[PDB]
């Protein structure tokens, strides 16, 4: 995938027995040479680094304090934790989207930061604050958090996002600004079709002729009480209609459950999917039942059946 490049790595041959600094919530990954990076929810957007993809060390943050403009959109925010970053690489620039919000409310904005490199030893390393991408207010029926960027088969970039309210949103981006095209409409593409509309964290990939919409269902953010699960559906057109493996509309609670966790890893969710050739990984967090529900980075190989549906080997 041109905008999530991994090189010549065979994700299926790696031994993903992760070690080190694994606290993470809503993680995404990028690779640049021998170095791998995780961006995740935390103070100023938290960053980890790894020499190999398996052993992780904390590497600080994107911003020392909240960008000043954020306060205009979310004036009640009184801490610097930024949520659910998403990274892609395009025209020689890293585009890093992130969410400014407060829990349980839809007064929110997605911001964009850019860099020419992810290696802070590189003299060109500098995260530039590129301001707001798209917002939500209390009068809107959507929530401007949980961004993902995907490029469609025609090379057009798209932003999915959303969490509760009417569900998952989709909008076309301008290639020059990497923010919503002035003549683009907001489309709702997935919903539980019930209240609470517990669907969030979209991530869309294109694989072998379909767009796959990965989402998280049910309740994050409750430690060992979480009920998060990862679900997927697909469509031949990026604008839908997305359906699950059984044929259920993702606008009516459709979604094939890929993982609902186990006795140790509770509430897996807020996922990302990356490719290296035909090989693939699923990246997500899960709440560690041993270690007091602390959200933990997971990276697992993701297989694809002969009907094109993804699956994990542990199920
Ligand atoms: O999960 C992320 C964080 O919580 C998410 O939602 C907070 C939720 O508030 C309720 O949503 C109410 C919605 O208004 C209706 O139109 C819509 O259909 C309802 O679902 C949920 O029970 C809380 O988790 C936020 O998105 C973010 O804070
Ligand atoms: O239970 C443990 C969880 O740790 C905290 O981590 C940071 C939290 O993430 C924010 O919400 C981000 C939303 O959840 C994502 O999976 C949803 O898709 C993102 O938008 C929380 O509000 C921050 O506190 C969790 O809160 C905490 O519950
Ligand atoms: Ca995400
Ligand atoms: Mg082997």
């Amino acid at each position: 995938v041109h905008f999530h490049p991994f090189g010549n790595v065979n994700f299926y041959e790696m031994d993903w027995s992760l070690k080190g600094d694994l606290w993470a919530h809503a993680p995404v990954i990028a690779k640049e040479g021998s170095r791998w990076y995780v961006f995740h929810t935390g103070s100023g957007i938290q960053i980890k680094t790894s020499e190999d993809g398996v052993h992780w060390e904390n590497m600080g943050r994107v911003f020392p304090s909240l960008p000043d403009w954020c306060k205009q959109y979310v004036p009640e925010k009184d801490e610097d934790h930024l949520w659910a970053p998403d990274i892609c690489f395009y025209n020689g620039i890293y585009y890093l989207y992130y969410s400014v919000s407060t829990f349980g409310k839809n007064t929110s904005v997605i911001g964009l930061a850019t860099n020419r490199t992810l290696d802070p030893r590189d003299p060109d390393y500098e995260w530039k604050d590129m301001g707001p991408v798209i917002h939500s207010t209390a009068s809107d029926n959507y929530n401007a958090i949980d961004p993902n960027v995907v490029f469609d088969q025609e090379g057009q970039p798209w932003l999915s996002f959303g969490s509760f309210w009417s569900g998952i949103q989709l909008i076309q981006l301008d290639t020059e600004t990497m923010k919503p095209a002035a003549q683009a409409e907001l489309l709702t593409i997935a919903s539980r079709g019930e209240e609470p509309n517990a669907i969030e964290a979209p991530f869309i990939v294109c694989r072998n002729g379909y767009y796959y919409l990965f989402v998280s269902f049910d309740f994050c953010c409750r430690g060992i009480e979480s009920t998060y699960k990862i679900a997927v559906g697909r469509s031949k057109d990026i604008t839908g209609p997305y359906v699950d493996k059984n044929g259920v509309s993702m606008m009516q609670g459709g979604g094939t459950i890929l993982d609902a966790g186990n006795d140790r890893w509770i509430g897996p969710g807020h996922c990302a999917v990356y490719f290296s050739g035909v090989s693939a990984i699923l990246v997500n967090h899960a709440y560690d039942a041993l270690k007091n529900g602390e959200p933990t980075l997971q990276i697992r190989p993701l297989y694809w059946d002969d009907e094109g549906w993804p699956y994990l080997l542990e199920h």
